[PDB]
C-alpha cells in the first residue's frame, strides 16, 4: 500500500525544461508555468509522458 498520485511536481526544473524543449516548446516560465504547460499537452494531445532516463536496460 503506497500513496501513489499523478502529476508533474516531483520532476525537477530541468527535467520539466528539457521535455518541452524536446517536444519544441519555449523552457520560459517559472516551475508552475512549466509544469502546468506539460500538463496542458498531454490533456489536449493525449499522450502522458514518463520521467527521462527512466524506464531503460544497459
Amino acid at each position: 500500500g503506497s500513496s501513489g498520485s499523478s502529476g508533474y511536481g516531483a520532476w525537477a526544473a530541468q527535467e520539466l525544461q528539457a521535455k518541452l524543449a524536446e517536444i519544441g516548446a519555449p523552457i520560459q516560465g517559472n516551475r508552475e508555468e512549466l509544469v502546468e504547460r506539460l500538463q496542458s499537452y498531454t490533456r489536449q494531445t493525449g499522450i502522458v509522458l514518463n520521467r527521462p532516463s527512466g524506464p531503460s536496460s544497459g
